[PDB]
């Protein structure tokens, strides 16, 4: 048991001390390699239990069982004594140079996941590159450094999103006592994008900064992984050369679909393009019903739009249905309007884009209600939100090995490793994880600490919480109602539930029971709370904290016992007692 | 062990049911008491772990062992046949209603507390009575049914904070877009203070018809124990009269103190009057420095107004110091004048409050610091906020025997039981309990269960969560950090923190290392989360949800294992990792 973790350990990792806090031979060490600017990991047997027969087993590797033992990729360099005889022969920075590849990582892909895991896999001496680049999209958008969240995602969403509100807080403001006059009042897009993209900057610049500061070499250019230790990489003239690591980790992302239509690529545009467009789009069209596109078509019309959504099947397939139907009927009574059971055929084009004087074009937009009914309308602006995927081919050679599923992702064992043994994958491209920046980020930096710092802690993937931001917001926990009826039975299963009220909603006379929160539980479990769900303000910031107590197996009890903070939203979770079976009802 | 129970549940409930869910004699009984329109507690016996044996132990009050059974204040009334009888000849009516007492409760206070006990115990078939009665203020405020919180604290209170928000979202709103100027509008107190009282009327009914509807006695009068079965009641013209009951719960709350100093009852005014106050403050004193001086110091500021506090030695004391001096730090910098280390001597009327115009008089304020400095100046308004205190010699005659503390607070058990055996307190006025509504309407309620369903869960007030409702608000929950290290020592209390950013605050030009949070954990205990601290926007919902996974027992890994949800402020908690003794900087 024990002695398979010190070979996996000293195997990979690319400067390791192993260490005592008691010894100070372990600190005359410890201070030469700082003077040197020797960037390393440590193990202070001293501080875990079997720490007794890892000192044992050390010696399989340098027939020595005593502390201080420095090893550089797998190969033991020497005791005390040994490692200052280096410093002062000026032997020293050769040797822990010393390395059959040009990396020790290579990390393909400068997103959320990617750039966590370069910087962390750096603070332990490994010397690391990071490659990024962004594929222009079918009109020519690009942009910087950070992924898909930063750049056309989380970042310049909730932004917009946060434009939107403040529309409603401007309406407020009225019955709150203020003077002005919201009828008066009007938004100005390129003002917004302007202060939006200033802020994206601002983090691509940071992010070169860090990677400068860690010592991470950073490499704008295409990577394609052409063996289990090369990769090929194209620049920005055009120019290919091959570079070599030791463990290579993918982290590319995904990009969005477009239809099979006539004049879809040629006329629509898509998020990647949306959060940067130079002119307001105008009466709009959005296809699709993810969160992607509601999230969207929200914002839009918050900020003055004339705003359509054509909706295939179902809104946020996948999401408990009950809420997210719930989610599209304050978007329908509050000026989104929605085409459904509805899809495209095709996009004709009436007016080109005035590039000049800064206004979109025209489009023709044709296609069928599923009985069979025809669609016929134009709109300025056509957003195509049907999904996401990756594109692998353009990354790996199909002769490396690295096994793919249906759907063109990454199958992993759970530690992140593919079918080669020294190639990793993390983010959204690891096949059946949720796609969610935090998720990258955590997977990325725990990897890194397991491969060159002797970690062993695995990223846990389940029960992770989301929020939808739409212009109102729903954050979820765990499982649908309808999904933990289909695993345990109606009869197993049990529903709190309640409408509620903001405080700040009555003197601004908004609706009185329109936010909703339940709580789905496992009578035979103890009434384990299997899944939690609310659509009200702030409902990243209510479902956050409560996905702490999911985590550590939480039941009705434990929300019972817990005494509420008043006044807010959230404390509507601490004294649910009505049941759907019941029947009562859950107004208030 | 059981018999115990039995005996002190058939004592104390006023009508209860024996039943089972399998046996049909039970739902003929069940029926027949829906019908008689009886309200009961029910102890379905077949849903219980020992409801064998308790079945058996029934037999030592009615002298049989079979279901079901139903008892009447302690008396065995008959099994299916024998109630039977009764509602055919109807007797059944008499027999519920008779009793010792007027009433199986009687109330005193209509507050968050009382109104909760009471209406809970209504549901079981308690005969129930309600008093409340508002002592007007000094200048001569009253106010209708519902006690502190609803029309005097909690609830106005975050409405006027909710005005003063909205002038940063006017601020905002600029740099998202909006075309508005917020130099050009001004607030109007009256208009808001309209919409403000205008709610609270609509929770004064609403609060009268939950009483009707549940057949509760409301008495709007002043209530006093002379016995401890007899309450001494006078009504709005001086009438005196005589009720009874059998249980008691004392539930008065407390009211705002008063300094000894001339002119300050004179000229001064209160919590209590200022959230109805028919004009505005204008340049205002607030001498104190709880959360009510702060919190209201705060939205005047907000709103425009000419605001200075007069700190006798802290802020917030009680609360862990370092929060509270960046709270304080907080209002400084944005518009609230403070002066330090100073008390008053004195307060001069130099002009009469021109009640016809709707305007505030003139005060001078004389006081002195704390070196021995002199302090001299002019005021439209003061008020004081220098605590709360119960008045219970106007409720309890000292006769009865309830034991109060050297505050003047309710010494009580556990299950909130007086030293007289038949009276409890719940509430403001229970002795070292926290002060908060939530905690106040639990109390009550489980009370109220125990009495008259039988129950036995006690209310827990242990790491009950606060939140502080100042302009930059702040939410806590378990201790603070200087409470730890004294309890503990501090080499085994480690701090994590850091600073934050809202997203929100970006494009809006704010500060970028002012919002705060830290986690306070015990090293020997597993890294145990003793306290959570933050400081930042909507603090109370962000708070709220970690209450439960403290309960639980939280520790640091729980928190680490937990992913975040992304953009939120509260995600930061999910990958802190800057601890104090390190010293490394926490800023973003
Ligand atoms: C509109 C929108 C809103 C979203 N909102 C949220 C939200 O609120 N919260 C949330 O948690 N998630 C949100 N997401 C999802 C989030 O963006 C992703 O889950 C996350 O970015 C995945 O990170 P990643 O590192 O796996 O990929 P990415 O962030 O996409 O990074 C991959 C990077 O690698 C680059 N790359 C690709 N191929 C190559 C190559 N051959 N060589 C070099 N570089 C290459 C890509 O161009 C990109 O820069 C949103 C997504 C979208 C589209
Ligand atoms: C400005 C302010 C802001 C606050 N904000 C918050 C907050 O945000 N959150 C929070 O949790 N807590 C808050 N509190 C505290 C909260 O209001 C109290 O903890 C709570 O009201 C206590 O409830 P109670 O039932 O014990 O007493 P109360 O709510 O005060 O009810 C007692 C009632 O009994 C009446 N009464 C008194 N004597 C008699 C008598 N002899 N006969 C008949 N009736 C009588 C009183 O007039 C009153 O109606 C705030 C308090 C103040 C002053
Ligand atoms: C089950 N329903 C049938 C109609 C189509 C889809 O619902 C919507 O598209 C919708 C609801 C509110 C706003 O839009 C799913
Ligand atoms: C420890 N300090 C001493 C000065 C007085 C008091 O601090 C304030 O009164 C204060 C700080 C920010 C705004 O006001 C407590």
């Amino acid at each position: 048991g024990t002695s398979q973790w010190l070979r996996k350990t000293v195997d990979s990792a690319a400067v390791i001390l192993f260490s005592k806090t008691t010894c100070p031979y372990c600190k005359k060490v410890k201070d030469v390699l700082a003077e040197a600017k020797i960037k390393h990991a440590t193990i202070e047997l001293d501080q875990l239990s079997n720490g007794s027969a890892i000192q044992k087993c050390l010696a399989s590797f340098s027939k020595i069982e005593t502390v201080p033992q420095m090893f550089v990729r797998g190969k033991f360099i020497g005791d005390s004594q040994t490692v200052l005889k280096y410093y002062s022969n000026d032997e020293l920075a050769g040797i822990v140079n010393e390395s059959k590849y040009d990396y020790d990582l290579i990390v393909i892909g400068g997103g959320s996941g990617g750039l966590a895991a370069g910087k962390e896999a750096a603070k332990y001496g490994a010397k690391t590159a990071v490659l990024d680049y962004v594929e222009p999209t079918p009109i020519g958008t690009t942009w910087g450094l950070g992924g898909t969240c930063v750049n056309v995602g989380c970042i310049p969403k909730k932004l917009m999103h946060q434009a939107g509100l403040l529309s409603h807080a401007l309406e407020d403001a009225e019955h709150f006592g203020w003077s002005l006059d919201r009828s008066k009042i009007s938004h100005n897009w390129s003002t917004m994008v302007e202060g939006v993209q200033s802020h994206i900057g601002s983090l691509n610049w940071g992010y070169k900064v860090a990677l400068r500061d860690n010592q991470v070499t950073y490499l704008n250019a295409k990577g394609r992984l052409i063996s289990p230790h090369e990769v090929q990489i194209t620049d920005k003239n055009q120019k290919v050369s091959t570079i070599t690591g030791n463990k290579i980790i993918l982290a590319t992302g995904e990009r969005p679909k477009y239809p099979e239509i006539p004049g879809a690529v040629e006329y629509g545009i898509t998020s990647d393009d949306l959060f940067s467009l130079p002119y307001f789009p105008g009466k709009t069209l959005v296809i699709g019903a993810s969160y992607v596109a509601l999230e969207c078509a929200g914002f839009l019309a918050s900020l003055g739009g004339d705003v359509t959504v054509m909706v295939r099947s179902i809104l946020l397939r996948g999401f408990d249905q009950q809420m997210a139907e719930k989610v599209g009927d304050y978007m329908e009574n509050h000026g989104v309007k929605f085409a459904k059971l509805c899809v495209p055929d095709e996009i004709k084009q009436l007016k080109v884009v005035d590039t000049e004087n800064n206004k979109p074009g025209l489009l023709l937009v044709k296609g069928h209600y599923t009985d069979g009914k025809k669609f016929e309308e134009e709109f300025e602006t056509v957003i195509f939100a049907v999904g996401r995927e990756p594109q692998l081919s353009k990354v790996l050679c199909e002769t490396v090995g690295v096994k793919l599923d249906k759907n063109g992702r990454v199958v992993c064992t759970d530690d992140e490793q593919t079918t080669v043994s020294n190639v990793y994958a993390i983010g959204d491209i690891n096949a059946g994880k949720p796609q969610l920046t935090p998720v990258a980020i955590q997977a990325g930096r725990y990897l890194a600490r397991r491969l060159f710092a002797g970690a062993t802690e695995l990223t846990d993937y389940s029960n992770v919480a989301t929020t939808v931001f739409t212009p109102l917001e729903y954050g979820a926990c765990g499982l649908s109602e309808e999904d933990a009826i289909e695993k345990y039975g109606d009869k197993d299963i049990e529903v709190y539930h309640s409408n509620f009220k903001p405080l700040e909603w009555t003197v601004a006379h908004r609706e009185d029971n329109v936010c909703y929160m339940k709580l789905v539980c496992r009578k035979s479990d103890n009434m384990r709370v299997l899944g939690l769900h609310v659509l009200g303000p702030n409902a990243g910031e209510i479902t956050q904290g409560y996905a702490v107590a999911i985590k550590m197996g939480a039941t009705k009890a434990d929300f019972d016992r817990t005494i509420g903070i008043h006044p807010t939203c959230s404390e509507t979770f601490t004294t649910l007692h009505v049941t759907k079976k019941s029947g009562v009802s859950p107004i208030v």
